[PDB]
């Protein structure tokens, strides 16, 4: 009945997606509030709006508008809300640029939409490789990189620990499905074989995962399973391994990235599962921005009362019919609140739309600060060629400058390809994520750092150890599988996977390290 | 906002180029009567029978939503809009039946695919529509312009017409028609003595500069066009200005259209063209003279059509004059069934039959939409659309002149086209049919009444004197010059002269060498 959003009006407007809510189960469209990957990447675009209103250095003389819509975390979904920015260009506010798409599979859909309308469009968020093709995607650039490296990032840390048997569970879409060929092409490359490539997909319920899990299961030697999977399919996945209590080491991608809500209820079969992410710095005078929200001074998001109710399992007098009234004292702090992963990457996206809009005013209007007539109706295709070229130093929300704190992008309209690996500890009686390496064209890591799921640095290798007094290592066809050849009583193992003759006289140790002389 | 909206269970949109391309700030001209109304009302004909059909959809009526693309691409495109917030007053898009221009037919499919909604063409011929990684929910009931750029090339190589000029029009129709054309071209030994081009709103001047640096090839006599309806239009009335003449070779976006030639009849008189290859559907021709503007109100644009058409005026029309006669009626000696009619009927036809098969598979119990088929699944349906196979709509005589209506792998139709040539014998200026292509060409040469009473020559260079001159082939292989040879020579060859060497001495004919007395 009441489709939700948030309309502010200005001299220009950015259209915003985001997925504020989870996809719904079954017949509903929408599900529970997302936290973190939601409501707190809305609250930064208004943030940075905000702060871009009253930067006189920035677009000073035209106050940015928005329209910001929820995704609830489906392509069609955000598809179709999206209409509402192309019907604007013919009450409807005249959408400028738009800066979103969290999941790859939303951007694409609306980056399939926004070009016939010459909409350009920035995704915070989106790494599917496909996503830099500008034959298709020719409106579409993103702070972020192609999954194209974060899929060697993976590839490069299992072939650091030798983890040549591994299992792969992909996402069906554009996001898991050409991420685990980047990964699959990656690992070929590094003699790695894959024992069973599995995938789920669109509206699974428990059983599909479930099933994926006993797969899993059916290759004991593959211990560490790499993930290339949605946020909410992940969370599904370690729910079900949770059920059958199943345990393996999770090598997953930024869909599940650093998210304790991913593991919640499930921690001790996450323990030590290693994430990527991408590389970003919070943001500090964001945390200052979000803390201060509360429903009292919080009106212009109109998903902000539910998002209250879920953080705090509360209730007012705008709630379902339920119990607990809430204690008008509470409030997100440093004790309940931790800056979402990406939230950089948003700021970012808000500010390189405003940079490209502000420099084409300072060029179609010479004599003021207004928006003239000459940008009264914008050329999209100019727009977004002059949004490519674009280059400053992250929005003032960055320190230092020689970290290369630069926003720009590729001739394909993508970001630099950084990642940071985590390892998901509990130390300190608390589930959490540690930083134990880094990508950036090379791996990186502390390897001393890292806690292994059952204290042990995983083995995952296609067949089982030879035995020590008498077998050898043998490789058949490929570089991955071997079978184990016991010697002769009169034979040593001069190497790993060859036995030798001790000759006459001698004989092999008891070890067969060597041969020792033969007494009589 | 003209439109028309009919409910139904099902819905299938519309789309035709009812209006041409509006001039300078106007989005929308005049009236196009035979490409545009007729085709309208010829969707409108076939959802009436297959509404009256009782062993196609019955129980499930089908209604409409069509609209004008004014020929426009980014009209119909906008226009479209309208096909899919109806999946969200709004009437649910089953599927699209539309797209004459190819530009605005690919702009639409584009859209389309997005909301899985199937679309076919009856009439765009664009081959970049034939990419189905691209237009995964685009089929047509015609063939892709892959094969009418080879018609077009081996009528040239028949005639030995090897330096012809081109001038095609900007966008996906023409530009990808053409670059198919020069490559047919090449193939077959035919070179391009000038390649023009016009784009999007051109005035006349871009035209008559077109003529003019066409008239720079003067050897070049032969001009192959692949021009949209309306660029064909201007360009033959430029060409009408400095009274220029061309034997003119062009494609189905002239077709056998009067309209195009209408006051510029002397200047295209001669020209070959191309159409699909079709049969006109008679039980049409019987509801389109029926209709007049008292009987036909759902068809929002047939006033104006009315008015256009008999130079007329009401009481519906802007401050003119010379009301009109309310005995006026379309029939035999103003109408003639526009040629691509066929198309659209089958293509609507297809739709439905489409619908019907998914009716009675999800359907099985009732002869109604069901609930399993209340939310369409629209990928479903384009598989269970291509795999169709019907013979055409009743409409259609016999069954062994392959009658049928089906797809291709990539969702085309057969490439079929006719040749015609614009005479004028009787006085009064026609289009005959002078040929055909399958696979091969195909035509009786002596029907043609060419440009100037005599079959055209369109090559490089002057063909060589007789008595004494040999071809010489300097850098391509189109043009050359001719050398005489000396008295002594004879012409061993076209292109090569040789000493008859001593006591003898070339023949009359220079094909020998014969002694010499004394
Ligand atoms: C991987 O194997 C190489 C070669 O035997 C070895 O040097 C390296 O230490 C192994 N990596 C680890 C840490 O398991
Ligand atoms: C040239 O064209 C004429 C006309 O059809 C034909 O009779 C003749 O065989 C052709 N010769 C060539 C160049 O092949
Ligand atoms: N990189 C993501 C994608 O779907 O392309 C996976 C997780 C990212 C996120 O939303 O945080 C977006
Ligand atoms: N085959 C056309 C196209 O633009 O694709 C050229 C003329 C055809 C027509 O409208 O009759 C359509």
């Amino acid at each position: 009945f009441m489709r939700r959003e948030i309309k502010i009006e200005g001299d220009l407007v950015l259209g915003g997606l985001f997925p504020i809510n989870e996809k719904g189960t079954g017949t509903e469209e929408c599900g529970r509030i997302n936290e973190d990957r939601g409501i707190q990447r809305l609250e930064a675009m208004l943030f940075a709006i905000d702060e871009i209103n009253k930067d006189n250095y920035l677009l000073p003389g035209v106050k940015l508008g928005v329209h910001i819509l929820d995704t609830c975390s489906r392509d069609t979904y955000a598809l179709e809300q999206s209409l509402e920015f192309v019907r604007a260009s013919l009450i409807p506010l005249l959408i400028a640029g738009v800066i979103g798409g969290s999941y790859s599979s939303v951007s694409i859909q609306v980056a399939n939409l926004l070009r016939l309308f010459q909409i350009p469009q920035i995704s915070y968020a989106s790494t599917s490789a496909k996503l830099s093709d500008k034959s298709r995607y020719d409106y579409f650039a993103r702070t972020v990189p192609p999954d194209f490296y974060q899929a060697k990032a993976m590839a490069e840390i299992l072939r650091f620990f030798n983890w040549t048997y591994v299992s792969t569970v992909a996402s069906e879409g554009d996001y898991g499905e050409t991420g685990i060929e980047a990964f699959e092409q990656e690992a070929r490359l590094r003699n790695i074989c894959i024992a069973t490539a599995e995938k789920v997909g669109r509206s699974n319920i428990r059983k599909s995962y479930d099933s994926v899990i006993r797969e899993l299961l059916q290759k004991p030697n593959a211990r560490v399973v790499v993930l290339f999977m949605r946020s909410d399919d992940s969370r599904e996945l370690i729910a079900a391994a949770n059920r059958v209590n199943a345990s393996f080491t999770w090598v997953a991608s930024d869909g599940w990235g650093a998210q304790e809500s991913i593991v919640k209820g499930s921690e001790h079969v996450a323990y030590g599962a290693i994430t990527l992410e991408l590389a970003s710095h919070p943001v500090r005078q964001f945390d200052r921005y979000f803390q201060s929200l509360n429903p009292y001074n919080n009106h212009r998001n109109p998903w902000f009362r539910d998002f209250w109710e879920q953080k705090f399992q509360c209730s007012l007098q705008n709630k379902r019919n339920h119990r607990q009234v809430c204690d008008k004292h509470l409030a997100i702090d440093s004790s309940n609140y931790e800056q979402e992963s990406k939230i950089m990457f948003v700021v970012n996206a808000v500010y390189a739309m405003a940079h490209a809009l502000h420099k084409m005013q300072r060029t179609l209007c010479p004599q003021t600060t207004k928006l003239c007539d000459a940008m009264k109706i914008l050329d999209g295709k100019k727009l977004y060629k002059e949004y490519l070229l674009k280059i400053q130093f992250t929005a003032p929300f960055n320190p230092n400058k020689g970290a290369d704190s630069i926003v720009k992008f590729d001739t394909f309209g993508d970001g630099m390809g950084r990642y940071n690996v985590f390892n998901l500890q509990q130390t300190g009686g608390k589930y959490s994520y540690l930083k134990v390496g880094h990508w950036a064209e090379t791996l990186s890591l502390d390897v001393d750092s890292i806690h292994w799921s059952r204290n042990s640095v995983p083995t995952s290798q296609c067949s089982d150890p030879c035995a020590p007094n008498e077998m050898k290592n043998m490789q058949p066809g490929d570089v991955c599988c071997w079978i184990c050849i016991p010697c002769e009583p009169y034979e040593y193992l001069v190497d790993e996977f060859t036995c030798m003759d001790c000759g006459p006289g001698q004989w092999p140790t008891a070890d067969l390290s060597g041969c020792y002389n033969l007494p009589e």
